[PDB]
């Protein structure tokens, strides 16, 4: 059985794999909020010798810096941890090649996208046998296929969204509205709508609920690209999400949205949102 | 009041205090970010807690699971019952406040490998949390937003890489080489190199393969590699810490040139082994 190292909330253990478990609100589990590095450790003369250990640890330090996690160890500290985990697995590795897998996450906190204040990184390290490609694979070569490089789903690979939410928090902002090719896409955790001349717009697929609310109110809706210039000259801007319901945006990059007050299309859609709730409450009361 | 959460791992389920709820470290939600989530608002009304648009939320969940090839653990009724259960277990704690239910499904626990594991059993996690809706003042005054560009690092948000590794597996291939704007980017778990007229190329930003090239006298250039250039390359290679360097001799069922590994591969592979040899000799000397 693999013996692994795990440090969570500043407590560490070196345990059989079957005993190693992480809290469900670790941001590595909820948000994919972490980095990893793999160090090959080659069998040689009855020892296990890490390869390019300094370059790998330098890359890990750069990955951590890139996402704002303070490195939990200096180079000597990581080497010692690697040495420890390999030696604890000596019998299982035998004289075969191995790899050391290192993972660091932003740690455990209440679920929320931006960086939490009081978080201590989680560190996981394990070693497993490494089977290099065969003489035959090397002699014959391998087969590859091509595909288009890869959004439409709510996945838990959310490091992107985390960084955009942190981007907003750093600027004392509620949300980051993202642009691609001078067109509006979405917020880190919300959908974006605009109003011009009493009509409602969203980027091309919309969202059934808000479309239904617009319909109810007699407000025309069209999904089409919204340019950055159109966003900055909108009559209203709104955000929606399950947890935000619908909210007006009245300042954008520190400039006011039209007069800086919420507008009448926001007021109409917000009241319609509350009627949609009222109707579900009434259906609930009837069944009850 | 300690929140009570639901957890199902490797086909075993429990309803436990939050402080007791933990998942195996090799859960693919932890290692690869390989999973989806849904949030259902649960509003306080007349002493009860009433889910809002629960059918729409569960339909989205079902579609997302299907999209990434995870078997859906419940039908709509089953999900509604689980949600009802989790909320009732937390009744005392929610009081007369609004709440949300957070549902998360991952591909489950296996040996670390990017492609889908055989007979994997999905992990399910559900919890409640208080929901504080925006204030009357936030609604009255509105909120402040900023803008940024929508977008390099070895992260554990790897669901895209998983899907590209599985794409190769589905096709009995070793790796998927990705194209963007008809230029090569990278493999699901490797870097891609080509050779043309004895020169080595990689897409623009390995120090190691560049070192190996230099040792061999082989000119290296980082520049965009088009799909056309990839398909007509003299050699194609993949690199990673665990693959070292390997020759690609077939690409989408067409041979790479003659279909056999070429001389630049042979040179770089031997240089890779000399780099290992030197690290061993330095180790032996300090030992």
């Amino acid at each position: 059985e693999p013996i692994v190292y795990l440090s969570v909330s500043a407590q560490e253990e070196l345990v059989p794999l079957s005993e190693a478990r992480v809290p469900v609100l670790d941001r590595g589990f909820i948000f994919g909020d972490g980095v990893y590095e793999v160090v090959p450790v080659y069998a040689h003369d009855g020892a296990h010798v890490p390869f390019r250990i300094e370059q790998h640890l330098d890359r890990l330090a750069r990955s951590l810096k890139k996402i704002g996690i303070d490195n939990p160890h200096d180079a000597a500290g990581w080497r010692a941890l690697i040495e420890r985990v390999v030696a604890a697995n000596a019998e299982g590795l035998g004289d075969g090649n191995a790899l050391v897998y290192l993972q660091v996450t932003r740690g455990v906190a209440k679920r929320g996208h931006a960086f939490p204040a009081n978080a201590v990184p989680t560190v996981f390290a394990m070693t497993s046998p490494l089977r290099l490609p065969s003489e035959e694979e090397r002699a014959k070569g391998v087969r590859c296929v091509t595909a288009e490089d890869r959004c439409d789903i709510k996945s838990i690979s959310l490091l992107g969204n985390v960084l955009m939410a942190q981007h907003a928090a750093e600027r004392d902002a509620f949300e980051t509205i993202q642009l691609r090719d001078e067109n509006v896409t979405e917020g880190s955790s919300s959908n974006v709508w605009i109003v011009k001349n009493g009509e409602l717009f969203a980027p091309p697929r919309r969202y059934a609920l808000v479309e239904q609310l617009a319909d109810e109110c007699g407000i025309r809706f069209v999904a089409r690209e919204i340019s950055e210039v159109e966003l900055r000259s909108a009559d209203e801007i709104m955000l929606t999400s399950a947890t935000k319901e619908i909210l007006p945006v009245t300042s954008l990059d520190d400039l006011p949205v039209q007069g800086g007050k919420p507008g009448p299309v926001f007021a109409a859609l917000y009241d319609a949102y509350q009627r949609a709730k009222a109707r579900e409450f009434e259906q609930f009361d009837l069944t009850r």
